[PDB]
């Protein structure tokens, strides 16, 4: 088909992006979890996310402004808290007594906004907190560069299963992997990873951690090196549903800064460093664009823990007291890449010789 | 969610425009009522609507041409006349006998083309008759000036609303209503309204009486005094649905012209008056573009009478046989403004004093 | 309504179109039969087609590369046969054990690309093999001058009532049928013709055979004569469905070179025999782009055999032990056009005496 949707949103703490992005004093508004959300930050700066559209006669709150710690709505001027309440009608007699619309439950975290789902309603599970990461706050770092598009026509589950996927890094990411681990337990999946550059593309040698913590939000710790020159970089690989047919996929690059010569000659550096990650990550996108997603895959011994990632995934779209202990467990596979590296040395070779 | 989209068209006149832009010799195709019509003229001049598309094998009577009093399939030609009957195949021996296709009644007023909807199929209650506008004939007046939109991922039913609604004069179109009563009896639905120019914005003086005949045509009738200088406008308000979520909104503005002074300057200022109006409706189209409806609206006192309105509008969406008698009963309030008057004037003033 | 959307696609042969524009050594993809398809050459120059999305893991083998005599998926780069085979997984210490994506059956047939379709599974009767048409081959005629186009909001079933319309040669393609004859009978469907040049557009007399070869493609011989030259031209009429609600239309002319005058100057002409016959064709799309379908039509005696067409074309839907005689039976008609020619031919004569 293949693959019947998803009936739920996946239950977790989501980023909406940059967290300075949504202040500049104004509401900003975002389609998410199949409905559409008001992003405003109160009089202290604080970040908080509601429903969209007005209780009252459905204004668009996105588009109103912030008075005080409220959105005012820009139809009639109601006033909306970050904890849904309804503060005040400005101009009756009685503002409702215990009115409330929707609200959702924020974080910040290293620079970024996050937002919790939950389709059974509860608060987030203080386990599951998205890790600070203090790279960010460093002035020995840069500070993130973002992007973000929207992809249709796929559901955000399509994403998740490069996990898994040790083979696609010599056809697509152009290096020879020669070490591929996975280790899967609680809510978080990670891939652990040892990766040389391919003599026939123009040699690195990577050392890459990624983890999902939770269902949408991967932080990639990229540990390169080039012969002696070490660097390090952070990636955040991430994603928020807007239906279920449609993402909205995002990613951040931050570097560790080059210790020192010119202001001007480590920012030209530090560019470079990260628009080469970004292309990285991009080469995963272009695959993403143009697939579907296969429910009965066709699999070899060399895929790895496929179906394991997945049960993992699935514990985010249960309700709580129904996750079962196979989808938490430790789980952990290391694949053994020594045949495909063999063969794939062989074809890099072949290519040397034709030229 | 919020609330289910209607299983029926309305019943009633809906008005699809300034009548001599359907004649010019031609037919004209109009995408209305969950289908296409074909709008056409006989040798009379007289205004006719039918099913667009062709009995015999779907052609598009719209794109074909009017013979006599009758419209010219272009594919092969069969002469449809405006009640509906087949009146003549032109190649063949023996037209078909008592053919039809379904005819629409229609009325021309104010130089304003009228089309009858029933999903009962029966013919115009001569009670529900749109009335004649003199002014529109009166060279006293300009001729409408006439727009129209086409508003997408919304319901009709989404704009009526504004008709309860006494406090967005404040937000919406920055004046200060001091009188406010709504009545509702059979198919009319009206608004009186005192509207005064708010001293913070750039005083004018508005009195309005604005009523729904039927489901979908409203006449607006406007005397603004300006100090000294009055002023009259007549607006229409209208719409027809084009899906169950989508809908084509329509309003067309006619002036007293100001007697007198030079043609030309007399024109210059009927302009002036017409666009201003013109941007009085714009103001609540942005509105209208950008919000949902709320099925279980959150209430205050001062919103008026929001469900007895609804109730109205519910007539049109019953059997005739099955119209409440709460639906078209005599009702009427008056929404008391002063409190809101006074807050206002507190905010107008606090404006003024910032600056 | 009309007509509730057939729910499989025609059992038959459909063209994809000229089969050298399916070479150049690369894949490419192919939206139709409601999925997306790869077309691809072997090694052998020998043409296939298989489901686009590959069985592994999703990725589009239409954006592979053709690797011997197997497509290669973009992402792993597994190697998949024209038989649907899995061939090899190139990494692997294994590649899967009788691993099949699905096959389409292919025939080239002058110099034109085709591939079966079946609800059924079934592979082609031989007896239904679409005909060779030597003229492909023949230096004494052009070659394929092709074009297609997407026709969204119908079904591909719309257009083949064509072939039953004699009335529309006049008002359409602005001649006179002075002779006219349907034969259906087994898995084809035809249309004999005499048609002259009307007088009053500015004469040509047109031999015309146009047969349909099971459900989707049509061959149409033209024998033209324009007072003592001949011309002969063969157009191709033929479409694939892409959905139930989209097709895909394509047409193809070759021509009988003139013999013989410079080469240059037969191009020239050639050149506006061709342009001549895809005008013709481009008037029937215009009203199949601006039409419905009528499934419960209004008839006169002139229109033939509407129903009888219609039940022939209902074989290719229904499962082959299933089809029923009437269907398949030899049926003919000839249309009596004498009555509808002395009208026409009125009609001409008032416009000439009218100018
Ligand atoms: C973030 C990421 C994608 C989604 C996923 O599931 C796991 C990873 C970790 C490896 C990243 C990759 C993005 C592309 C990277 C930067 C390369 O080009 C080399 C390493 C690789
Ligand atoms: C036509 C209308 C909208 C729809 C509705 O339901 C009722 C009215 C009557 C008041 C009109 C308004 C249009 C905008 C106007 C001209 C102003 O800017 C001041 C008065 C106001
Ligand atoms: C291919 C065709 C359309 C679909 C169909 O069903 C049957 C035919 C045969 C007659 C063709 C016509 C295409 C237009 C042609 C070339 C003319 O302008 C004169 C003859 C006519
Ligand atoms: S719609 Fe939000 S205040 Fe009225
Ligand atoms: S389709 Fe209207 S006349 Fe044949
Ligand atoms: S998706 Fe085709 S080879 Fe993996
Ligand atoms: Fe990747
Ligand atoms: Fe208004
Ligand atoms: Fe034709």
């Amino acid at each position: 088909d293949a693959g019947a949707l998803p009936t739920r949103y996946a239950r977790g703490w989501h980023c909406l992006g940059v967290a300075k992005d949504y202040l500049e004093g104004k509401p900003h508004g975002v389609e998410a979890f199949g409905t559409k959300l008001v992003v405003f930050a109160d009089s202290h700066g604080d970040l908080k996310v509601l429903d969209g559209y007005c209780r009252h006669m459905g204004g668009d709150l996105s588009e109103g402004t912030v008075k005080g710690d409220e959105v005012a709505c820009p139809f009639h001027d109601w006033r909306w808290g970050g904890d849904g309440r309804c503060k005040l009608v400005p101009y009756a007699r009685r503002t409702p007594r215990m009115a409330r619309t929707r609200s959702w439950t924020t974080d910040v975290r290293s620079g970024l906004l996050f937002v919790w789902h939950d389709h059974e309603g509860n608060p987030p599970d203080p386990a599951v907190r998205i890790p600070e990461i203090p790279e960010a706050a460093s002035d020995e770092w840069t500070d993130w560069r973002w992007n973000r598009i929207l992809i249709e026509g796929s559901n955000c589950r399509d994403i998740i299963d490069n996990v898994t996927d040790m083979a696609h890094f010599f056809y697509i990411h152009f290096g020879l992997p020669t070490y591929f681990k996975n280790v899967f337990e609680g809510h978080i999946a990670s891939q652990y990873l040892h990766n040389v550059g391919r003599p026939d593309v123009d040699e690195a040698h990577l050392d890459s951690e990624a983890s999902y913590f939770g269902p949408s939000f991967m932080i990639n710790w990229l540990h390169n090196r080039y012969g002696n020159y070490k660097s390090e970089s952070i990636l955040i690989n991430c994603h928020y549903p807007v239906t279920q047919n449609s993402f909205v996929l995002q990613w951040g690059v931050i570097v560790e800064k080059p210790k020192g010569m010119s202001e001007e000659m480590t920012d030209k550096l530090s560019r470079v460093f990260t628009e080469g990650v970004s292309k990285g990550f991009l080469q995963d996108v272009e695959i993403w664009k143009h697939k579907t997603r296969i429910d009965n895959p066709l699999l070899v011994e060399e895929d790895g823990a496929v179906y394991q990632l997945r049960r993992w995934y699935e514990q985010f779209y249960v309700d709580v007291a129904d996750i079962k202990p196979e989808m938490v467990e430790r789980f952990e596979i290391e694949v053994d890449t020594k045949r495909a590296n063999e063969f794939w040395n062989a074809e890099v070779e072949k290519n040397l010789k034709s030229r």
